[PDB]
């Protein structure tokens, strides 16, 4: 699989989040991601596999400790991500109806 990186620097907050727990031997992935949003600028999806956080491995990091990486972003924020198999996907024509899933997060939101 081919991997990438995908850096994010912007004023206002992102608009994706984050899930998973490498001290949980499991694997990072972004849960969620508006559509049109910041994240969404760089070219970031819902489902990718994270392999670094803020330009650091996130191999070391566990899920609560991941956030952090992001939420510690001052200037820019560099993450990684790889091609997943049969990740997941989305719909765009639902945001004309309003078909949203934020309400109730921030933990783990970034």
């Amino acid at each position: 699989m081919d991997s990438f990186k995908v850096v994010l620097e912007g004023p206002a907050p992102w608009g994706f989040r984050l899930q998973g727990g490498k001290d949980f031997n499991v694997p990072l992935s972004i849960s969620r991601l508006t559509p049109g949003g910041k994240a969404a600028q760089a070219g970031v999806a819902v489902g990718d596999w994270v392999l670094s956080i803020d330009g650091e491995n996130a191999g070391s990091l566990t899920h609560i400790e991941a956030q952090n990486k992001i939420r510690a972003c001052g200037e820019r924020l560099s993450l990684g991500l790889s091609r997943a198999g049969a990740s997941a996907g989305a719909s765009a024509g639902a945001s004309a109806h309003g078909n949203f899933a934020f309400e109730g997060i921030g933990d783990e939101d970034l």
